[PDB]
């Protein structure tokens, strides 16, 4: 509705911080605001089991 | 010696082309002279190796 970003976002669009070395995903919604880096850390979603032990 | 960029980074250095949509490394020396977009293709070095061939 108010079209406020939060978070580190918001710090970095409204001025109090000046840089996010920081996990952040870039997207295009946050690429049109601010100005990411290459990304330094390929990375997805991956599948986390159990290891195996049973019998 | 002459320093002279061949190949698709010598044709956008030197203006004869004027994108370069080809498999590209992004390296530090090719990121000085041209301007890369982010990496639409996350990749490595890879161990290929024969298939067990179990016969």
């Amino acid at each position: 509705d108010t079209k406020i970003w939060n978070g580190m976002v918001g710090e970095l669009v409204y001025g109090k911080a000046d840089i996010a070395i920081a996990p952040l995903t870039i997207t295009l919604v946050r690429e049109e605001v601010i100005d990411f880096s290459k990304p330094f850390m390929s990375l997805g979603i991956s599948i986390m089991i159990k290891k195996p032990q049973k019998s």
